[PDB]
């Protein structure tokens, strides 16, 4: 119960919680038909940075936090033109990202809001180098306990 209550009023969350809703819905879709909907998935990450620095978030946040959205999106819909290359010049980021998600695990209450984030995508299936790594499921899975724990307690990792 700790996850959805305490990430309604992440205001990071929130500003990404439209394409989050989007993207589930396009999984369903045939594979030609969700590269003809890339526009929309384009125009929702220019929205969620766009929003952020409306609300005068940390731009060094913002930028972590939008790359992994297309570090998430990358990985459902591949395994052309992908998003991370388009907004950060990188191909891969499923390495880069648990970079980032350490140094915010180093400063545990300084960047709550970003934690539960990172929690959140986790949450939706995001593994990137964990996923070629051998015992990688059990190594994911004990940084997301480590995560959980460290922001709503011992009940809601259960
Ligand atoms: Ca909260």
């Amino acid at each position: 119960n700790a996850m959805l209550l305490g990430a309604w009023d992440n205001a990071y969350i929130a500003a990404a919680m439209p394409l989050l809703l989007l993207v589930e819905n396009i999984r369903s879709w045939p594979t030609r038909n969700a590269a003809e909907v890339r526009p929309p998935i384009v125009r929702e990450l220019q929205y969620f940075q766009q929003h952020l620095q409306k609300k005068n978030y940390p731009q060094e946040d913002i930028n972590h936090l939008s790359y992994l959205l297309c570090t998430y999106i990358d990985g459902i819909f591949n395994g052309n033109q992908s998003l991370l290359v388009e907004f950060h010049r990188d191909a891969w980021g499923g390495e880069d990202c648990f970079e980032h998600l350490r140094v915010y695990m180093n400063s545990p209450k300084q960047y709550r809001e970003v934690l539960e984030f990172y929690d959140l995508i986790m949450c939706l299936g995001f593994d990137g180098k964990y996923q070629m790594i051998e015992h990688g499921a059990v190594l994911l899975m004990d940084l997301r306990s480590r995560l959980h724990t460290q922001l709503y307690g011992q009940d809601a990792t259960q």
